[PDB]
């Protein structure tokens, strides 16, 4: 009756003196009348209306009726509640309402969610509550669901609300720029170490060799730290996985990929380790790529600054997407290139055809001499050949790829300002969320003020956060 | 000398034909070509030091030298010799690759994305 | 009382048996009644225009009960006046209204700085005034800040 936007029925299927349902009873599922309002709620402007007027009527009745329990505190067999359950579905829409709900009505004052500090002139100061928005450690918070999750329909403008930017902003304020430095000098200091460790590394003698010179008390730290620094890698992304209740493959491959890639580095790091010990012999040649990786997967750290912010994020996702779909079609024309012109020669096998594919490579960078024509018969085909290949790849694809490169880099333009804020709430979260939970109950932010006393007369005392803007036109 | 000559651009900055071209040539060489080289001097250094540990002379002049060859070969010219020389040859020609087809096919016309953008702005 | 939209308090507060405030009055800062007025003014359709209004309201005060002495005269301790500050706050709202000033009262019509020069036809000449607009060396210019 409820979702139907029928206010007659309810009213009397609620209190009627034969039967009464109960608005607090769950369903297989868990899901409850507010549940169910949430789920069919949607964002067209119709809908919202009689969802929100619907869901206030049923919250004030059952408030009214039992005083001592709240009906948003039930929760699902998901364990979420109408607020994380909206913010989770990306409505949008009910969720704004939700934030904001201020009751005049002085019985039952005590739920509303934002109250009036004071105002100056111009200048109002109100005062929201996020006893539930914000959470350190003890439950599911808002704004981690609203973050970490993928595949959410109006996740940006969830992101722009009164609270939500505030609170971002001070918990930046507060501890996340003094971490986040500290973080990049750290971990630059560590590559470089490691970078000295690799370079100063001596080839003659069977690894592993004997430590007894001046130089070998510098040498062996770097080694020592750097098999540690992996090690922590390697458990602190466990730690998180397991943190996050164990996130599927859509949270780590698809997006986030620098979630994933320390956990390479955190393996090729460690497996050399194995092979120094026995594989004495090519212990460079994994070492030197995870190296590479980890040179390479230091964009983590840029995605937070604003004027870079946008750059890591757009070539994460350049690269992966527009760059592979148009590989496909330039991996099928080398196939066939390659393999009609290795066909064609005539030598008069396996080390002349990775002889030639290195002198077509070379060539197709755009250096090297055109030498191979002497030898093969039909020379002028093979040429013919060779000025299509060269033609279609470089004159077409090598350029037009870039049309809509270009294009996806105009999306990102477009839409700069909106993924920056994104990336950086992702980073200070990361932050916060590593730090261990006594430290960030001393770190709460908010206050205590007791707005208002229980039916009963004791004070709520409830976290809250206030806020203040301008307003010209209330006179 | 080079310096005063670079300079005389104030004096275009009057031209209402090439008026914009100095002050969007000025905006876009510190704030986006910067911005960009940031990530190319990481990738750069990463790569550069990668190579220089791989190889084996059987130290100075011989990382200078490979450095002057490395540039020479980023610019799109040169020859690739050294691989002769080291042990590992393939992951070698493996990284020279990743590192090729990251900066230049990538990295180095996607700078030209935003630098358009920009111009955009401008225009 | 001004910067509040209250037009009636100003009027009473400006001329009362008992006290009087001038409103050639500076704070601190050296901010009148006039730089306090600027330096709220905002670029909203509704602020422009009761700032202007009081803005003309209190000049228009301040020149009849004083004529010896002009308002705007007054400079702050960072010694710009109201023009200087609305321009270098982007204040556009205010500072073109006070590049185009005109009074068509007669007893208080030189403190105008946009005067009609002819009319032919469609063709209207209008001579504006640049005293303080434009200075060679002698005290800033709006144009160089
Ligand atoms: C200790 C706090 C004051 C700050 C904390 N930093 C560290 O604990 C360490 C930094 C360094 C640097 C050099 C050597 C050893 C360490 S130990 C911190 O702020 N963070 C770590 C947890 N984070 C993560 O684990 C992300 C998000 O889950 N996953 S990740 O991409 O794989 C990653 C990113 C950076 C670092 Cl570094 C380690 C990792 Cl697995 C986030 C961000
Ligand atoms: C355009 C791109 C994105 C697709 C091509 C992938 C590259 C990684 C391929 C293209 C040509 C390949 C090379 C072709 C021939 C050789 C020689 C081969 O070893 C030899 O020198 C052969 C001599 C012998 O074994 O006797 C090792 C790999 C290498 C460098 C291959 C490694 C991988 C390369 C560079
Ligand atoms: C892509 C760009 C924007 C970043 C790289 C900066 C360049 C200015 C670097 C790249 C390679 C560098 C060169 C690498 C090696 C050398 C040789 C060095 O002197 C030698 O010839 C070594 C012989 C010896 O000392 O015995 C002088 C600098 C030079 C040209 C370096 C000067 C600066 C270069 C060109």
């Amino acid at each position: 009756a409820a979702c139907t936007n029928q206010p007659h029925i309810v009213n009397y299927l609620t209190e009627n003196p034969h039967k009464k349902a109960d608005m607090r009873r769950q369903d297989s599922r868990g899901n409850t009348v507010l549940h169910a309002l949430v789920a069919i709620a949607d964002n067209t402007r119709e809908n919202t209306k009689f969802v929100t007027k619907m869901y206030d009527l049923l919250l004030l009745k059952c408030a009214r009726l039992f005083p001592d329990s709240n009906l948003e505190a039930v929760l699902n067999n998901d364990g979420l509640s109408p607020l994380m359950m909206a913010a989770k579905t990306g409505k949008i829409g009910i969720f704004q309402h939700i934030i904001r709900r201020e009751v005049t009505d002085e019985d039952t004052r005590h739920l509303s969610r934002k109250f009036k500090d004071w105002a100056y002139g111009p200048v109002y100061s109100s005062l929201y509550d996020l006893s539930s928005l914000d959470t350190c450690g003890e439950e599911a918070s808002v704004l981690e669901i609203l973050v970490y999750n993928s595949k959410i329909e109006n996740r940006h403008e969830m992101l722009a609300v009164e609270p939500i930017n505030e609170l971002l902003r001070d918990k930046w304020r507060k501890f996340g720029a003094v971490s986040f430095y500290i973080n990049v000098v750290s971990y630059l200091c560590a590559m470089v170490i490691f970078t000295l460790t690799a370079y100063y590394q001596p080839l003659e003698g069977t690894p592993p060799y004997p430590y007894r010179t001046t130089v070998d008390y510098l040498r062996l730290a770097g080694e020592v730290i750097t098999l540690f620094t992996g090690v922590l890698f390697f458990f602190t992304n466990i730690k998180d996985l397991f943190m996050k209740k164990c996130p599927g493959v859509n949270s780590l491959f698809i997006d986030g990929s620098f979630q994933l890639l320390y956990f390479i580095y955190s393996v090729l790091v460690i497996v050399s380790a194995a092979l120094y010990l026995a594989g004495i012999e090519a212990y460079l040649a994994v070492m030197v790529f995870a190296l590479v990786l980890g040179w390479m997967n230091a964009l983590y750290f840029t995605r937070g600054l604003k004027l870079t912010g946008t750059y890591s994020i757009m070539i994460q996702k350049i690269l992966f997407k527009d760059l592979f779909r148009f590989l496909l079609v330039y991996l099928l024309f080398m196939i066939g290139y390659a393999s009609a012109l290795v066909s064609l020669l005539n030598p008069c096998d396996s080390e002349t055809f990775s002889t030639f594919l290195l002198d077509l490579f070379k060539l197709t960078i755009g250096m090297g001499d055109l030498e191979m024509l002497s030898s093969t018969k039909y020379p002028v085909v093979f040429i013919i050949l060779l000025v299509t290949y060269i033609i279609l790849t470089f004159v077409l694809l090598l350029n037009m790829l870039i049309a809509l490169m270009g294009e996806t880099v105009g999306q990102v333009s477009k839409e700069s300002k909106h993924i920056w804020k994104l990336q950086w709430a992702t980073t200070i979260l990361d932050i916060e969320r590593s730090f261990p939970v006594f430290l960030r109950k001393a770190f709460r932010s908010g206050e205590m003020v007791t707005v208002g006393k229980s039916s009963d007369g004791t004070p709520d005392r409830r976290w809250c956060f206030r806020v203040d803007e301008v307003n010209w036109s209330h006179w």
